[PDB]
DNA sequence: TCGAATCCTGGATC
DNA sequence: TTTTTATCCAGGATTCGA
C-alpha cells in the first residue's frame, strides 16, 4: 500500500510544481472569482482526517490572462440489485464485511426500461455502493462479479445479489455528467478553504471566449542520402515555430554555411507571417534555445502536424544525447497509447481533424495538398534529397522552405481546426484531445449518458459479443447482417441540354398528373411553405398555366426535344425517417412482454409492425457434426501460452482461442466433406415497435435538428451584418461581427456533425444501447422511398442514375419547372416553388404518414393523445448543362457510382469516383481522364463530340508509340511511375503475393531492413520486360535504383533482369511500354469508344479494337 | 491445355 | 481495455471443369 501512496503524492507533487511552473496558481485565498474553464485532469488529495480522497482538478483561465486551479473532491460509486427484501441483509452483511473500504451504502429505487409492466409506472430498488477511492472500488467489484457471474448464468447472503450496473463509466465521465461541468463556458468559483466544498456555478451572460497562446512548430533534419532519417545518426538542422501570428527561426551554424538574415514570408495578406531569426552554434545549443524561449512564453496550446510520428519521438531522442530530459523541462511524456500528453497545455495535431472530419480523399491528406484546397495558395517544395546539398550550396531557400510549413500549419490550426473543437466541447463531457481523438460513436454515447441520466433512467451494460453462434436451424453462422442501400445505373453516355434528345412517354400518366394538380400545389404551399392557400391571390394563374402544360404534353407524348438535367435529393432522410417512426433501441418488443402488459387489451392501437432484410451466412456441417467436432476437442492438447509453457489442456484455452480452433476444425472438415464452403439464406422479418415507450431518444435527435437550423440561420445573418460591417469599415464592429459570425458557423458545423453521429452508434460493438432491427428498418424505408421515386420517374422522363438518397434524371424541355405565387404575407410577398418537387412530396405524403403517434399527456393520468407525423420531404437542385457517364467493358454490366456533372457556366460541377482523383494512381491515366472531360464541352452534336474528345487520345497513343521521343528524361520518370501504398508491415501479408509486397522485398534486399521497419510505407515502381513470361508481380522494379551508384544500379539490374551482358540499362530500353499501351487502351475504351457504340456512333479512333462480344453484335446489326 | 469463378486488398460514394 | 455501417471498382492470382 505505502508504496502506491507515496508514489501517488510523489507524481501529485511533481505535477503540481511543473503546473506551478507555467504559472496555475492553485486558488488559495478565501474569494470568489470568475474563470474561462479550460482543462480539466484528475487528482487526488488529503481530507481533514489526513486521508487520501479521489479529487478532480479544473484549469481556469481569466479576462486579464491570470490562471487558477481548483479540486473538486467526488466519491465514486455504482449499483448492485437483490433478491426480494434481501437489501437490508445484504446491504448490512457489505457494510461489516468491506469494512473502512466502502463509504456509504444506500437504497435508491430506479426505473429501469426493461421492468416487466413499468409503463404503469413500477420501478425497483437498486442498492448504491460508494467507496472513497476507485483504488478500493476495484477491489470490491472483483470481489463482487464472480458471483454475479454465476447468478447470472443460473438466472450466504454474497449469493443473493443478482446484478450490477454503471460499474465501469469513468471518474472525470461520471463527474461532468453528475454536477454538470462542461469546457468553454465561463464559471463563478467560491472558495471557503479546506472548512467547504469550493462552488462553481456557471453564468450565461458571458459570451465572449478568451484568446489563449498558440504555439505552432515544425523542425527540419539531416539525413543519409536516398534513406530515411534515424535519431541515433541524424542532427537537426533548422526548428521554426509562430506563437500567435509572430514568427520565429532558430539555425544550426554547424550546417548552415551562412548566417540568415530576417526576412518576411507572406503567401496572401490573410497570413502575414514575419520571422525572426537565431543562429546557433551547436544542435545542443538550439535544443537549448527552444526550451528556454516554450518556458519564456508559456504557450497554452502545441500544434504540430503528425507530431507524434515523427517530430516529438525525434527531438526526444536528441535531447538525451545532450543530457537534457524533455519530461522535465517542457513536461510532456508518451502515454500507454503512444501519444504526447502533458497536465499544463494540450497537444492538438491538425491530421486528427483532416483524417476525421474534413471529407477530403486520402489523396488529399498530405499536409501540401490540404493547404491547397482548403486556403487556396500554392506553397513551395524542396526534393528531400537536394535539402542537404541546399543547405551548403545556398541557405535562404532553404530557409524560405522551412517557414512555408510552420505558416500553414499555424492558418490551418487557426481557422479550421480551432473553432471546431471548442464549439463541440460545449456540448460533451470529455476533454478536449479525448473529443479530438475519441471515434464519433463514443462522442454520441456519452450524450446519450447525459441524457438518460437526469431521466433517471439506469444505464444497461455494454453489448456481450456472442460467437460461433447457431442459426435457429442449427447452422453455425460466420455473419449475421441486414441488406442495405439500392444502387442502379441506368443509362451511359454524353447527356447535353445543347443537343436534341428523343423522349417516349405515357399518356396516362400525362393523364394521372394532369387530374391533380390542385392537391399538389396546395400541399406545397401549406404544408412545406406554411403558408396558407387562401393568402395568395395568382393562384388560379398558376395553375392554369400548369394544366395548359400538362395538356399539351398528354397530345403528343413521342418527341424530340433538348433535355433538361435535374437532381432531387431527400435532406437528411435517416434522422427523418427516425423521428417519423419513433423508432427507439428500447422500444422494440415481442410477443412475451406484451402478453403481460396491462395496456394489451382488445381495441389498443400501439403495435406497430415494420419489416426488415436478415441475411446470415453459415456453414454446411449439422448441429450432430459440429458436436462431435467439439467431442473431438474433449480429449485434445493444444500449445502453451509462450513456448517454456506446459501444453494446456482443452480448458486451458480462452474462449476466443476455443472459438478459433473448433472453426480451424469446422471449416476444413467442411471443406472436405461438402462441396461449398458456406450458405446465404437471405430471409423477411417483422419486428413491433412500442409507440408508448419513453421519448428520450427521439426527443434528443428532435433538438439537434432544431437546433442546426437555428444556427444556420443566425450564420446567414450575421454573415450579411459581416458585410455591412466591412461596408462601415471601422475595425470594432468588423471584430465583433466576425467573431459572432465564427461562433454561429461552428456551432452549426458541431451540431451537424452530432446529428449525422446517431445513425452510425446504434450498430457499434459494446454499445449500450444496440440493436439490428432499427439499422435495418431504415435502410429498408429509404430502398422503398426511392424505388418508388424511379417507378414514378421512369412514365415522365427517364432517370439516368440512382443512389442512396437521391436520383438524377433528365425531363423534357416542356415540363412546368418552376412557378411564382404573389402572396399578402408582410414578410413573405412572394413564394417561388419547383413542380418536380411537390410532385413528389404528395406521393411521400399519402403511404408514408404514421397514423399512430402518441404522446402521454398527463403523466398521473395514463392518458396517451394519438397524434400523426410525417418529416419527409424531397428538394431540387441545378439544373445543370451536360452530364457524362461511363459504361462497362463487359458486355450484360454497367458501372455505377462514377459520372461527371459542368455547372452552366461550364465549371466542372462534379467529378466522383475517377482516378484523377484517388491516391496512388498512374499519372497518364490522372491527365488523360482530365482533358477529355473538359473536351467533351466542346462541339456541338454527338458526331462533332465524338470527333473532337478523339484527338486528345491519339496524343497519347502518339507518345506511347514514340516511346517519349522528345520528352526530356526527367519528365518520363514521374509521368510512369505509380506510387502505391502499403497498409500494413511486411510481414504481416505473411504468404500474400502482390506488387507492393514484391518491391517491398526488392527495398529489403537493396537498402535493408533500415527502410522496411515501419508501416504505411510507400513504393514507387517501374515494370520491366526482360524476365520473359513471368508474372507481372515479379517485374516490378524500383525508381530509386535510377539514382543509385553505377555500380549498384547495374550490378541491382543485371540481378533483377536476369540478362548477364545486357548493355543498355536506360529506362527507354527497360519499359515494358506494351503494358501502358493497354492500361491507356482499357481507358480509352470505357470512356471514348464503348459509349460510342452505345450512342449510334462507330468507333471514333481506329487504333483501339471493339471487344470481341460487341463486334459480333454490331456485325450482325449491321 | 484453356477459360471462368472465387478470393483478397486499398479506396471511394452515400 | 478499444471499436460507425453497407455497396462497389480495379487489379492480380489460384483452383476446378471441359
Ligand atoms: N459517413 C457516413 N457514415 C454513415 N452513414 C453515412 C455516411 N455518409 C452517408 N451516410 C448515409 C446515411 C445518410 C445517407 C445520406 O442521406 P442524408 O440526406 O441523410 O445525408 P446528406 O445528403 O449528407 O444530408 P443533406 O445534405 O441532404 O442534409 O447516407
Ligand atoms: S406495444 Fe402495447 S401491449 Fe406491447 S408492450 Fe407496448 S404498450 Fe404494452
Ligand atoms: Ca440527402
Amino acid at each position: 500500500s505505502s508504496v502506491s501512496a507515496l508514489k501517488r503524492l510523489e507524481r501529485s507533487q511533481w505535477t503540481d510544481k511543473m503546473d506551478l511552473r507555467f504559472g496555475f496558481e492553485r486558488l488559495k485565498e478565501p474569494g470568489e472569482k470568475t474563470g474561462w474553464l479550460i482543462n480539466m485532469h484528475p487528482t487526488e488529495i488529503l481530507d481533514e482526517d489526513k486521508r487520501l480522497g479521489s479529487a478532480v482538478d479544473y484549469y481556469f483561465i481569466q479576462d486579464d490572462g491570470s490562471r487558477f486551479k481548483v479540486a473538486l473532491p467526488y466519491k465514486p460509486y455504482f449499483y448492485i440489485a437483490t433478491r426480494k427484501g434481501c437489501e437490508r441483509e445484504v446491504s448490512s452483511f457489505l457494510s461489516k464485511k468491506f469494512q473502512g473500504k466502502i463509504a456509504k451504502v444506500e437504497t435508491v429505487p430506479k426505473e429501469d426500461l426493461d421492468l416487466p409492466n413499468h409503463l404503469v409506472g413500477l420501478k425497483r430498488n437498486y442498492i448504491r455502493l460508494s467507496f472513497h477511492t476507485v483504488e478500493d472500488l476495484v477491489k470490491v467489484r472483483k470481489e463482487i462479479s464472480p458471483a454475479v457471474k454465476k447468478n447470472r448464468e443460473q438466472d450466504d447472503q454474497l449469493d443473493n445479489i443478482v446484478d450490477m450496473r454503471e460499474y465501469d463509466v469513468p471518474y472525470h465521465i461520471r463527474l461532468s455528467i453528475d454536477l454538470k461541468i462542461h469546457v468553454a463556458h465561463w464559471y463563478n468559483v467560491r472558495y471557503r478553504g479546506n472548512a467547504f466544498p469550493v462552488e462553481i456555478t456557471r453564468r450565461d451572460d458571458l459570451v465572449e471566449r478568451p484568446d489563449p497562446v498558440v504555439l505552432a512548430f515544425a523542425i527540419a533534419t539531416t539525413k543519409l542520402p536516398l534513406k530515411f532519417p534515424d535519431a541515433e545518426t541524424d542532427q537537426i538542422m533548422m526548428i521554426s515555430y509562430m506563437i500567435d501570428g509572430q514568427g520565429y527561426l532558430i539555425t544550426n551554424r554547424e550546417i548552415v554555411s551562412e548566417d540568415i538574415e530576417d526576412f518576411e514570408f507572406t503567401p496572401k495578406p490573410e497570413y502575414e507571417g514575419p520571422f525572426c531569426v537565431f543562429n546557433e552554434p551547436d544542435e545542443a545549443h538550439l535544443i537549448q534555445r527552444w526550451f528556454e524561449h516554450v518556458q519564456e512564453t508559456k504557450p497554452t496550446i502545441m500544434v504540430t502536424y503528425n507530431g507524434d510520428f515523427f517530430d516529438w519521438p525525434f527531438v526526444e531522442a536528441r535531447a538525451a544525447v545532450h543530457g537534457l530530459s524533455m519530461q522535465q523541462e517542457i513536461g510532456f511524456q508518451k502515454d500507454s497509447q503512444g501519444e504526447y500528453k502533458a497536465p499544463q497545455c494540450i497537444h492538438m495535431d491538425c491530421l486528427r481533424w483532416v483524417k476525421r472530419d474534413s471529407y477530403l480523399p486520402v489523396g488529399s491528406h498530405n499536409l501540401k495538398a490540404a493547404a491547397k484546397a482548403k486556403l487556396g495558395y500554392d506553397p513551395v517544395e524542396l526534393d528531400p534529397e537536394d535539402m542537404c546539398r541546399m543547405a551548403t550550396e545556398q541557405p535562404q531557400t532553404l530557409a524560405t522552405y522551412s517557414v512555408s510549413d510552420a505558416v500553414a500549419t499555424y492558418y490551418l490550426y487557426m481557422k479550421y481546426v480551432h473553432p471546431f473543437i471548442f464549439a463541440l466541447c460545449t456540448i460533451i463531457p470529455m476533454e478536449p484531445d479525448e473529443v479530438l481523438r475519441k471515434g464519433s460513436g463514443t462522442l454520441c454515447e456519452a450524450l446519450l449518458m447525459v441524457q438518460a441520466f437526469h431521466a433517471n433512467i439506469i444505464f444497461p451494460n455494454k453489448q456481450e459479443q456472442e460467437f460461433n453462434k447457431l442459426t435457429d436451424d442449427g447452422h453455425v453462422l460466420d455473419s449475421e447482417t441486414y441488406v442495405g442501400g439500392h444502387v442502379e445505373a441506368l443509362e451511359s453516355g454524353v447527356f447535353r441540354s445543347d443537343i436534341p434528345c428523343r423522349f417516349r412517354m405515357n399518356p396516362a400518366a400525362f393523364d394521372f398528373l394532369l387530374q391533380r394538380v390542385e392537391k399538389t400545389l396546395r400541399h406545397a404551399l401549406e404544408e412545406e411553405e406554411k403558408v396558407p392557400v387562401e393568402q395568395v391571390t395568382n393562384f388560379e394563374e398558376v395553375c392554369d398555366e400548369i394544366k395548359s402544360k400538362l395538356a399539351s404534353l398528354k397530345d403528343v407524348p413521342s418527341r424530340i426535344e433538348c433535355p433538361l438535367i435535374y437532381h432531387l435529393d431527400v435532406g437528411a432522410m435517416y434522422p427523418n425517417i427516425i423521428l417519423t417512426n419513433r423508432l427507439q433501441p428500447s422500444a422494440m418488443v415481442d410477443e412475451a412482454t406484451c402478453a403481460a402488459c396491462d395496456f394489451n387489451k382488445p381495441g389498443a392501437n400501439c403495435q406497430r409492425k415494420m419489416a426488415w432484410q436478415w441475411r446470415g451466412e453459415f456453414m454446411p456441417a449439422s448441429r450432430s457434426e459440429y458436436h462431435r467436432i467439439q467431442h473431438q476437442l474433449e480429449s485434445e492438447k493444444f500449445p502453451p501460452l509462450f513456448p517454456e509453457g506446459p501444453a494446456r489442456a482443452f480448458h486451458e484455452l480462452s474462449r476466443e482461442e476455443q472459438a478459433k480452433y473448433e472453426k480451424r476444425r469446422l471449416a476444413d472438415y467442411c471443406r472436405k466433406a461438402y462441396k461449398k464452403i458456406h450458405i446465404t439464406k437471405v430471409e423477411e422479418r417483422l419486428t413491433t415497435i412500442c409507440q408508448r415507450e419513453n421519448s428520450f431518444y427521439v426527443d434528443t435527435v428532435r433538438a439537434f435538428r432544431d437546433r442546426r437550423y437555428e444556427f444556420k440561420g443566425l450564420h446567414k445573418v450575421w454573415k450579411k451584418k459581416l458585410s455591412a460591417a466591412v461596408e462601415v469599415g471601422d475595425a470594432a464592429e468588423v471584430k465583433r461581427c466576425k467573431n459572432m459570425e465564427v461562433l454561429y458557423d461552428s456551432l452549426q458545423l458541431a451540431h451537424k456533425c452530432i446529428l449525422n453521429s446517431f445513425y452510425g452508434y446504434v450498430m457499434r460493438k459494446g454499445a449500450r444501447w444496440y440493436s439490428m432491427e432499427m439499422a435495418g428498418i431504415v435502410c429498408f424505408t429509404g430502398a422503398n422511398i426511392i424505388t418508388q421515386a424511379r417507378e414514378l420517374i421512369e412514365q415522365i422522363g427517364r432517370p439516368l442514375e440512382l443512389d442512396t438518397d437521391g436520383i438524377w434524371c433528365v425531363l423534357p424541355n416542356s415540363f412546368p419547372e418552376n412557378f411564382v405565387f404573389k402572396t399578402t404575407n408582410v414578410k413573405k410577398p412572394k413564394v417561388t416553388i419547383s413542380y418536380p418537387g411537390a410532385m413528389l412530396n404528395i406521393m411521400v405524403k399519402e403511404g408514408f404518414t404514421n397514423d399512430q403517434y402518441q404522446e402521454l399527456a398527463e403523466p398521473s393520468s395514463l392518458t396517451y393523445v394519438t397524434r400523426s407525423e410525417n418529416s419527409i420531404f424531397f428538394e431540387v437542385d441545378g439544373p445543370y448543362l451536360a452530364m457524362i457517364l461511363p459504361a462497362s467493358k463487359e458486355e450484360g454490366k454497367k458501372l455505377k457510382k462514377r459520372y461527371a456533372v459542368f455547372n452552366e457556366d461550364g465549371s466542372l460541377a462534379e467529378l466522383k469516383g475517377f482516378e484523377v482523383k484517388r491516391r496512388g494512381e498512374l499519372q497518364l491515366i490522372k491527365i488523360f481522364q482530365s482533358s477529355v472531360f473538359e473536351a467533351f464541352l466542346k462541339g456541338s452534336t454527338l458526331e462533332e463530340v465524338y470527333g473532337s474528345v478523339a484527338k486528345v487520345a491519339d496524343y497519347w497513343l502518339d507518345v506511347l508509340y514514340s516511346k517519349a521521343a522528345n520528352m526530356p528524361d526527367s519528365e518520363l520518370f514521374e509521368l510512369i511511375s505509380e506510387n502505391r501504398s502499403m497498409s500494413r508491415k511486411l510481414e504481416d501479408y505473411g504468404e500474400q503475393k502482390s506488387t507492393s509486397i514484391s518491391t517491398a522485398k526488392r527495398l529489403a534486399e537493396f537498402l535493408g531492413d533500415q527502410m522496411v521497419k515501419d508501416a504505411g510505407l510507400s513504393c514507387r515502381y517501374i515494370i520491366s520486360r526482360k524476365p520473359e513470361g513471368s508474372p507481372v508481380t515479379e517485374r516490378a522494379i524500383p525508381l530509386a535504383i535510377f539514382q543509385a551508384e553505377p555500380t549498384v544500379r547495374k550490378h541491382f539490374l543485371r540481378k533483377w533482369l536476369k540478362s548477364s551482358s545486357l548493355q543498355d540499362f536506360d529506362i527507354r530500353a527497360i519499359l515494358d511500354w506494351d503494358y501502358y499501351i493497354e492500361r491507356l487502351g482499357s481507358a480509352i475504351q470505357k470512356i471514348i469508344t464503348i459509349p460510342a457504340a452505345l450512342q449510334q456512333v462507330k468507333n471514333p479512333v481506329p487504333r483501339v479494337k471493339h471487344p470481341d462480344w460487341l463486334h459480333k453484335k454490331l456485325l450482325e446489326k449491321n
